[PDB]
């Protein structure tokens, strides 16, 4: 129970350090210094991630979840491999305690989330050859910390034996939503050790759409062109607020308070690309902050982002190198050994009733009369997308709808 725990219960300390050279209620401000870092690398790896796809494509991932795992490699990392893997995850900008527990804190982090109707659901897990003996200790943390220790197999000789091996644990832990993680030819018989992190929301919408209301409407595509949507509709009060140059911010809570979406619509004039570049810690949350209560009109598409990359490429090109080189790699602590290769995969799909939302309610609201001159927050070109738990201001999942159409 590493929730209910504190750092000196389980003495976890790492074989190699590293030294560079306001909190809201009921929060540990060791978790929040953490949750903010989590803010830096989102940002910055959305940013690198976006200015390397179409415009006209989706995007969805988990910052947090892409976090936790590379923390549970900075636990046996060490000399240049630790130092890149301090400076890509921004983990070299919080103070030491936290730093040398950055794993332990993240297990708090993340059991403050998985705890707080919408329910997370991931699946987690290091693979490495068996023909490598593993750290023990390192294993106990990961396994008190992680959910699990670093799981071996056979590489080496069973590569696709194995890799079916994986892709079917994770399946079994997402009742089936996340398959073929790894796609074939990824695992081969040099692969020595994998990261898998996958993940994907349950949680209804504290304000339902109702499904008479959703209607086939256009959709401005980023090409020039226009398709066809779900759009669903709907009226009442939300945080909302028109910022700079005319970009809309918007919030929809799920069941709860303590999670919620926030949509940002830039006006028809100003390309979502612009937004993705001017977009920076700071900004988001100083938007997030001038949200103000409002009665406004909701049109919103229906759409579902599934989204499995390589964390690899996109992460070498932002400097995290050694890692992944076999003659540079440093991973003392859990053994020489390094990273293959990194697979992440998310999706959501938002509908009338929420995410991952299986059934319908019709609305009936008698005796309004909203104001003639009400805004309405109409979704249909593209917009981004964040899953935040309030009041850390945690970014869960992170994305774009480029395209909510087919
Ligand atoms: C040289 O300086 C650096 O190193 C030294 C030594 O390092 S080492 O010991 O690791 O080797 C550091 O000193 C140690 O660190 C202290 C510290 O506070 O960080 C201290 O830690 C221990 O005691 C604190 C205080 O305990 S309390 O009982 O008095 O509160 C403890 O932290 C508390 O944890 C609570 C918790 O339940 O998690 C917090 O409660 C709030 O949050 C929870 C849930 O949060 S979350 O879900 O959001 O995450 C919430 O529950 C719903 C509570 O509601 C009731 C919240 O409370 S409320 O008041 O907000 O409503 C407490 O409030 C924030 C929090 O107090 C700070 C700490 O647990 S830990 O944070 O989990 O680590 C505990 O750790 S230990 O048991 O493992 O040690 C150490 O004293 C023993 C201290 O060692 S010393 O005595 O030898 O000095 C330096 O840290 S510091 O500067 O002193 O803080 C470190 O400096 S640097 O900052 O790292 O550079
Ligand atoms: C296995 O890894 C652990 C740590 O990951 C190593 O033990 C650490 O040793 C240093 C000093 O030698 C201590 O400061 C740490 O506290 C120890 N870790 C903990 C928390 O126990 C251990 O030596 C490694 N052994 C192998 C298999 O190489
Ligand atoms: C790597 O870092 C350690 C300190 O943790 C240091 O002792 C060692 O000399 C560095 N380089 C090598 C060759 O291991």
């Amino acid at each position: 129970d590493i929730c209910t725990a504190k750092p000196r219960d389980i003495p976890m300390n790492p074989m190699c350090i590293y030294r560079s050279p306001k909190i809201p209620e009921a929060t540990n401000r060791r978790v929040w210094e953490l949750s903010k870092a989590n803010s830096r690398f989102a940002t910055t790896f959305y940013q690198h991630l976006a200015d390397s796809k179409n415009d006209n494509d989706n995007i969805f991932l988990s910052p947090l979840s892409i976090s936790t795992a590379f923390a549970m490699t900075k636990l046996g990392a060490c000399n240049d491999t630790l130092q890149q893997l301090m400076e890509v995850f921004k983990f070299d900008t919080i103070s030491e305690k936290t730093s040398d527990q950055i794993h332990f804190f993240f297990a708090k982090l993340n059991c403050r989330l998985y705890r707080k109707s919408s329910k997370l659901v991931s699946a987690n897990r290091l693979f490495g050859d068996k023909s490598l003996t593993f750290n023990e200790t390192y294993q106990d943390i990961s396994e008190l910390v992680y959910g699990a220790k670093l799981q071996p197999l056979d590489f080496k000789e069973n590569a696709e034996q194995s890799r079916a091996a994986i892709n079917k644990w994770v399946s079994n832990k997402t009742e089936g939503r996340i398959t073929d993680v790894i796609p074939s030819e990824a695992i081969n018989e040099l692969t020595v050790l994998v990261l898998v992190n996958t993940i994907y929301f349950k949680g209804l919408w504290k304000s339902k759409f109702s499904p008479e209301n959703t209607r086939k409407e256009l959709f401005y595509k980023a090409d020039g062109e226009s398709c066809s949507a779900s759009m669903m509709y709907q009226e009442g009060k939300f945080r909302y607020r028109r910022v700079a140059e005319g970009t809309q911010v918007l919030e929809l809570p799920f069941k709860g308070d303590d999670i919620t979406m926030v949509l940002i619509l830039p006006k028809p004039e100003k390309s979502l690309a612009k937004v993705e570049k001017e977009l920076t810690p700071e900004v988001l949350q100083e938007w997030l902050d001038e949200l103000e209560e409002m009665m406004l009109v909701v049109h919103m598409p229906r759409f579902r982002i599934e989204d499995g990359f390589s964390l690899k490429e996109q992460l070498q090109d932002m400097g995290l190198v050694d890692l992944f080189s076999p003659e540079k790699s440093k991973l003392p602590g859990i053994v020489d050994l390094y990273v293959s290769d990194a697979f992440h995969k998310a999706f959501l799909e938002v509908n009338e009733e929420g995410s991952e939302a299986a059934a319908s309610t019709a609305v009936v609201i008698a005796g309004r009369s909203l104001n003639p001159n009400r805004v309405t927050f109409k979704a249909n070109r593209p917009f981004l997308v964040f899953i935040r738990e309030v009041p850390l201001n945690t970014i869960i999942f992170m994305g774009r709808v480029a395209n909510p159409c087919v």
